[PDB]
């Protein structure tokens, strides 16, 4: 599924993330579109061998388990395509998860070089909460 900005918005509020470990939604929404381009089924190979999976672009080398990724710990206990559907749930579960783990939103590169310290207020501004 590829939602529109304000659709997303309202979906990881409704799913309990904004001000989650005190990061209000705008952060999720600007990851997200960083990350995946709102679009829950993105996946892509990593240099390390890995992949990432879906609207957060979450690892399986530490996450979740794809079968093909040498030493995966599958810390979300879900298999990869969990987080490929366009029910957001399983995605938003295991980023409660990664982003508890110590580096807070630090966890997604994408997120702290073009989210961070920026407005991220604009990416909820106008819609509909
Ligand atoms: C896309 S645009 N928006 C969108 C569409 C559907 C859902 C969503 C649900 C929303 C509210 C609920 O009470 C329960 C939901 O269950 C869902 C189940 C599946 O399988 C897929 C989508 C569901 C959302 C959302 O989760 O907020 C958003």
């Amino acid at each position: 599924k590829v939602f529109g900005r304000c659709e997303l918005a309202a979906a990881m509020k409704r799913h309990g993330l904004d001000n989650y470990r005190g990061y209000s939604l705008g952060n999720w929404v600007c990851a997200a579109k960083f990350e995946s381009n709102f679009n829950t089924q993105a996946t892509n190979r990593n240099t390390d061998g890995s992949t990432d999976y879906g609207i957060l672009q979450i690892n399986s080398r530490w996450w979740c388990n794809d079968g093909r990724t040498p030493g995966s710990r599958n810390l979300c206990n879900i298999p990869c395509s969990a987080l490929l559907s366009s029910d957001i749930t399983a995605s938003v579960n295991c980023a409660k998860k990664i982003v508890s783990d110590g580096n807070g939103m630090n966890a997604w590169v994408a997120w702290r070089n073009r989210c961070k310290g920026t407005d991220v207020q604009a990416w909820i501004r106008g819609c509909r909460l």
